[PDB]
């Protein structure tokens, strides 16, 4: 913070007066809701012009089951990453100068015991025979202790011309059981994560989890809330810049097959990839954003 | 934030005179409280007018026994859904830009432990025996822990011109026992959600529990909270807008009845819909909302 | 809020403006209650209707007492199991019930499972040269849920356009490091507990309810409604008076208690008495301010 | 809060106006009382009625202290069970009681239910070529009951139009790691432990009890009030001048140890003592002071 | 607060002041004593303040001061810091306000009850066959509080005096503890301050290093007290005298060796260090002078 | 803060004064490095120096990459075991650094130490007329020590008047809810189990690495610096321009993995490559302004 | 704060315009940066003329092997004390008047158990054998649970004069065991808190804990930010006043030995201290500090 170097808060950052703008897409194909808020800055008393781009919106999921092949094997598509990339052609003066959120340090708990204890006893009984014990014990205890989300968000290495997110899936309980993720396996019941049954009478359509009661953000969706800092040169001949906003949904096939005596679970990686691209213009001048 | 990125705080936001209202209606035949909260915002500097949409009022939950078949079977309709819906026509230039809430990645703690340790023993007795003991163990366990509310509030699927949430049943605790959900099956006692005794001495419409002891979102009801952004080109040539919101409760049917040693409980799924819907003409020029 | 929404934080909100405030106080005696109405008179020109922000608070008091005595073997303790506070608008009004405050809060609650198995070996001995062995194996299997109760639910029930209310309500409680119990708790051998004090005791029946200082303070000293309501009014409409009728009312369980020739054993009637305090407030729009 | 019904913050209260404030200071000797009270007239003209906030601080000495001494078996200890603070209109006045702070919050409790079911396999052997085994199963099923409480309650006595009141009440205490114990417990052999510093010992009954410094502080060195009370006043009343009584009183329990010839027996008798300090002040309403 | 009673915060308080330090350093005593004073003369408030804040430090002072041969020593430790102000009886200047005050301490209390049962079936090579089924019962009570190393205590007030004292409670020794002035054990006694239970050295190498104990103890205290006064404006006499007094009390530790082991002995309040100082308050010049 | 020490708050530190601020941005991608530079030029007439605050940001790719594969049973992987941010002034100049941020912290471990003992009676009998009977007692002692351990450590390098810097070093890292392990784990069977995905399977040796979605992202998608750095000129130097050094580089250790005939065995070798990214910024203290 | 006794939040400070600056200087043969900065406070409704004076910068831990007697025994410099320290001279009129920090009162957790049970059980065999058993127990349970930090920050016994603090090492954890401290002692293996194995075959150098795995503060060093306010009389003659500020460094001396069966440490308190002091020349009525 500002205080911590002896500067009265506030003091260094940039602040001009700014230029917003909301431009609003939906792919329908690809089910995606695409926000982009955009605002010029412009103070004098900084050495660039600055643009920042919030890309907000909405993924859907679409956590469905899509062949039932059968009675006996079912496959269901799932989302298992989210992913938002913004890029300027290499031709581009503009530079990638800022980027929220980015990766933070995750952090474990550890705790290690160490317990020693002695127990003395008396026995006895109506024949007059009387005995004892002395006994005495040590045990060293070491427990790891640690918080997960359903869902990791992770900022892509960026360049000076390219940035992005994923939101990717990481474990989640399936009926207060688990946690499971893509690589679970069972000897008996193979991959478990969306298993809703073990063994039941049903197709097996039927036995797959119910999306009330797993991670919303595999049906309903997600909504990004990413900012990119975009920094451009007041003397450049161009002033205008164009920049690609790409949204993206990666989808994982998790099958059940019926395996004559219970329910067994299979998981394929990155199946499908649903990709929207739409391109803006950035007018330095006019200070304005188009699509 | 606007300082993670070097930035003035409330800088890059939009900030101006706001022209907002109100408008309730109450309908009776589905017992639902409506209330339109709306805000015009015309920021210049913004490249589009805006219009806030605060959809509140409340969704009342009607927690009722409704059937009485003699003493032995009995009928109780309760809510499993709260919704609220906000639509405009395709053919409309305005469009759906933001909304509050979205949907959270949840998070859930994990431990894990490794205990091992050590005892030894003297043993004896008064005819001079004396025997011995020593034993070795490990042990290893695993912790999961998380938080889940009793009903899920979801964002929909958003496009630029559809939004909704919808409030579900989770889980519910029933009087120390459970938490039960609408696919909780026992072999003895089938579904014991509203449940109240297993085998009492009662009539069926008695042994519903008292929704005093449940979700008060179940019988006195829900109150929306949820806003919708909607935004407007300022030169587009139709400067009216329709709107339709639709308000939404779907009631499950929770059965009880007597098999002659215990009782036992029955859950249908999405038995009932009540469907309360109203439309709403936005004038983007005049800076109103009406019905 | 309007940061979400990347609007400047109060944008959207009701204020830009001079309002009318105030305060009217009535204690009704024989129902033991204080009843204050605060009021706030906000007229935006910016704003499509008129609001009248309603503040329902004063104390209405427990009354936890031992009302009946017959004999040492038996008796009667009249307690409030529900606090209620209703605002009600006549039909003809043309005011309407736009908001309040509090509302149902969706409860959560935290599940835990856990998971363990262990191996131990073991080896025996003594003098007579005789040597033992032992490998034993466990796997344990712990389901945990926890979750927070308060002793009374405040409820906000089913609005119209027309009446709002809410009834905060016993739920449990506490006795003593025991329970927690509810008016619906039973012990084949002391029935309901939840205000006795001892299940052994050479003493009268009313000496041995539980102390109010050890039991929730609603129950006696009373509980203090801090509600609020949001009334709209059209300011074209024709007559800018509205009447609005306010009610405070307790309702009162009875927890009885007797004397089984070995022990104590107590029993509850659920909502056997009710005291209603209803009072009539005129709203003038114009003259902005509300009267009694 | 106003942000929650849409309206803008600090909108709906009285503010939006000069206030004149004031401190009166009384120390009552003999009841070991200081009284300070600090008021506030705000007179807003948005506003119905006219204001005043009484906070009522000072502090009231705890008096923790060991008053007679009957030998060496027989001891008595005065010490504060409650203090209270009340604020009285007389009835034939205008001015009304209209709010109070702090008033009675609704108590929670942390539940827990617990359901663990496991099993174990063994085998077990000799040199005799003798071989052995089990195979056990096992279920349990536990509650937890979680809760804080405080050394003292603090509660907002049922308040009238005219009357109000708090009392900070004796709830329990720890005793050197032990108890908690209260006015009530009890113990075959020891009586009630709450104040005795030693089970057995060879000392006086005026040795063995518990250094205050291991004690709550507010029973010996004492407890500061911090109540607020506001008045209302209609401007269009004849009288413009408000007598009104404030009194500061403590309460106090008789707690004795004896010797019983074996052991240490306490016993604590309720509300023994009760020290009461009252004063009258003057309300000028016009000229907006309050006098003493 | 204020919003609490539906009136504008900051509405309901006092709101030039004239305020100044005055520091003083006690050598023999080893107190740094400052004054920090703040006149506020609100005409809207019906009468002249001072806050006066009691700040410094008194040092700790903890130290090994008697060395009887190699058997016996004797530790001088801090059990008290006590700071007072007192106006005198004929003044008509009160004391109106005080902070910090008493605080009502807590406690976390859990209670437990499970039961359970258990079956197994034994067999053998011989063909024989057992079983057994058991149950159990059992309740646990817990209690839960947190202890700081020191209790900071507001001493009962009149309107002419005023006072606090921070007193020692207990204290962790290593890992074990917290002992306190009362502890005993047969055979150690008092083990506040012991290093080690038996080990060859100098009774006074076997006192705990002040590094691993409370810092109150050695590098000392330092207060931070305020007291308000109010003064009538009518007053005929616009000057008052007041004394500040900082205090610390010593409590005596001794080790002494019993042919075996170490044992602790404590006795209390054995030494009083007393610093006592006067200021004079002028009213009408607003300012505070020594 | 201000307010300890008596004084209003903000009083004390740094700012009729204006800013001059810029962004400066390279990205360096043999190494793969996205440097960026936001400096802020702070000329106050009331303090004795100019100030300029360089605060270091962009990314440091991680770049955890399968680098080699000696057939199924050998392979090796390259990751980030530290990153490191530098600035060096020349020693002519007559620039100072004078602050910096983040500092060393000061770490925390909690303590516990638990003390249970305890006594059990039992009868026993039988269909013999038998009777028995045993009495026990126990006593123990735990020692549990709890913290928090970071994937990566920040550290604050020593600095001088010349030059400062931070590296950000790898401490350990959960392994699938196993470890955690760190550059020196060691296990006789297995060796160092940090990036080893399953101890004994069925494939290629680079496909036995952990995926990287399930370790720190910091060690694929890489570490965002946000260092500041003080540097304070005097108004009176000659030379108002001033050259400065800024360094970004990574440091990767080499864990290979190869295949026992029975299990996977790990490997690490510490500080293998490092990559090394510097350039030369220049300080124009008139200009108030800094290029490349 | 002010609110706790009736009066406006910022009323009873000092506040006035103020004069601050920076000193840095860098000790070479102490690896010590050293940094003040100075803020003249002269506010006119105070009665005395203020300056706060913060020490910062860094003293280098300097933690290293620094003796090699063959392969069986060596030395390692560890930084066990940081100090700061100012000092006015006696004849000085102005006087220290406040610091920062101050010494906290420390706290600790304690919570004492009591439980008590019973258990019943009846046993047979196929020999139509009976058998049963009754049985109860009790135990009390007392646990010490409090925080321990690295390193304590004390603040010195200040005078008028003189003010100073300690930064003094407490304990530190070893490889997730210990925690050790500079009096930990064991038989066989004398001092371990800065030993990394127990027996293995290196050289003595090579045994040493790695700064990597130890407190940041004994290798890269520790960063002190202390502040002294001063105080001076505006009437007093001489308006000038010289201060001596000292950082100080003291060193234990940690050696390792083999004993042909294992590895045995052993550690010697203030082996060494570094000094360094600078003086400084304070002006009030030119309102400025120099070096």
């Amino acid at each position: 913070a500002d205080s911590d170097i002896n500067i009265k808060t506030g003091t260094t950052d940039i602040g001009t007066t700014v230029k917003t703008g909301d431009l609003v897409t939906y792919d329908k194909e690809n089910g995606m809701h695409k926000k982009v808020f955009y605002s010029f800055i412009d103070d004098k008393n900084h050495n660039k012009k600055l643009l920042v781009i919030r890309t907000k919106g909405t993924i859907a999921g679409q956590y469905r089951v899509y062949s039932e092949e059968g009675a006996n094997k079912s496959g269901l598509a799932w989302p298992s990453a989210f992913k938002v990339q913004l890029q300027l052609p290499d031709n581009e003066v503009a530079q990638i100068s800022d980027y929220y959120p980015r990766n933070s340090i995750d952090t474990k708990e550890y705790m290690s015991t160490l317990t020693y204890g002695f127990n003395g006893n008396v026995t006895g009984d109506d024949t007059g025979k009387i005995g004892g014990l002395i006994g005495a014990n040590v045990s060293i205890g070491h427990t790891l202790k640690y918080v997960q989300p359903d869902f990791k968000t992770i900022l892509e290495s960026p360049t000076d011309k390219k940035v992005g997110w994923k939101v990717i899936f990481n474990n989640m309980v399936n009926q207060n059981a688990g946690p499971y993720d893509r690589d679970s396996w069972n000897p008996v019941y193979g991959n478990q994560l969306f298993m809703k049954t073990a063994n039941g009478s049903m197709k097996a359509a039927e036995n797959f989890l119910d999306p009330n009661k797993a991670s919303s953000l595999l049906s309903s969706g997600f909504s990004p809330d990413f900012a990119t800092v975009i920094t451009m040169d007041r003397k450049a001949s161009k002033q205008q810049t164009n920049i690609d906003v790409i949204y993206e949904r990666v989808r994982d096939d998790y099958q059940l097959h019926w395996t004559s005596t219970n329910w067994k679970g299979t998981n394929t990686k990155d199946k499908w990839t649903d990709r929207s691209s739409e391109r803006y213009k950035i007018d330095w001048e006019k200070e304005e954003m188009t699509n």
